[PDB]
């Protein structure tokens, strides 16, 4: 029963191949490729062969996820790895799989089937996903993204997951500066501390 | 005519002495100590001998600066370096001097005396202060903190400066983790790249 983003067991331009989220693509079995393409086509309202931010805001996603302008921009920042303002099919496959994983995890953690997680339920769920933050940070993420809501509905969960993932992208961008010395092996306990610190900047 | 935070020419618990902003204290001449104390006393509405976040939100500061709940929390996060939820007189001396420097810089850059900077005027002013960000980042900082306002008034300038300074604190906290190797000399060009990346997370 594995949801850890750093441990995804296997079941393309350099921009897609050299991202931290590339292993998501390797969890997609052949039969799912065409199903994801049908989903892509649904979201691509102007049939351009690419997803634009407006289309992200109007799309339906796994589990009925929908995206605020802010979360859609996060999804762009994570998955638009050639920085062209468009999501290609390959970038979308990873975005899709990320959403699917996050949705499945939400459902598993919604044990009373309320359609929400309580704020104290957020930490262990994020830990399953590979984000090793502290309790203070977990409760702050709920306040930051819940828009005043008492609990964490699925869309709020995805907003939170998107911020965590975008912070992972920011980490890779920061640390590929050779000023900081050779790239160290990715360590999720150390990255968790980074996410703790960076989250506090949004408050 | 120097405003660079990393180059402040000289004119205490370890928590105050070992902060990146400690050189601010060394720009305070003896005669200003008692004037800053009078200011401190004004803000300390309950005479506790310490400033609390509510008092920051109700205080008047150099140049008529006032603080939103969000900016007041930033000021706490920068200057409360023993993490006790209170601003001591020593922490306040640095906060005061930071505000004074930022206010003087705003005034110098408000060449038409409009009480505002245009968004394109923000970058060179931040560069004077020692924040070496790109133009994209400068315009984003205005959108993030201006609350819809077309231009950047003094309070919006301080909100922006506070975020930049708090990101400098986050940088020191991140990089004192020995996982990232020995602490490198502070390099403002490299830190500017870090601020570019981190700002994008707020959008
Ligand atoms: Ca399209
Ligand atoms: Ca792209
Ligand atoms: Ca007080
Ligand atoms: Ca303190
Ligand atoms: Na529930
Ligand atoms: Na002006």
């Amino acid at each position: 029963a594995n949801f850890c983003l750093w441990n995804l067991q296997p079941i393309m331009p350099p921009s897609v191949r050299n991202t931290w989220w590339f292993p998501l693509l390797n969890t997609i079995p052949l039969d799912q490729y065409t199903r994801i393409y049908q989903w892509f086509m649904g979201v691509d309202r102007d049939r351009s062969g690419t997803l634009e931010i407006n289309e992200l805001m109007m799309g339906q996603f796994p589990g009925g996820i929908r995206l605020s302008p802010q979360t859609a921009l996060r999804m762009m920042r994570i998955f638009d790895t050639d920085f062209n303002g468009h999501i290609s099919f390959y970038e979308f496959m990873a975005m899709y799989k990320f959403m699917e994983l996050a949705y499945n995890l939400f459902v598993m953690n919604d044990r009373n089937r309320s359609g929400t997680l309580e704020p104290h339920e957020i930490l262990p769920a994020l830990q399953q996903l590979g984000f090793y933050i502290n309790q203070r940070t977990s409760l702050l993420l709920h306040r930051l993204f819940a828009r005043g809501m008492a609990f964490c509905d699925l869309n709020c969960w995805i907003a939170i997951c998107a911020f965590a993932a975008q912070t992972r992208s920011a980490y890779q961008m920061i640390f590929m500066n050779p000023y900081y010395g050779p790239m160290k092996p990715f360590n999720p306990m150390e990255f968790g501390k980074f996410l703790d610190v960076v989250t506090s900047l949004l408050e």
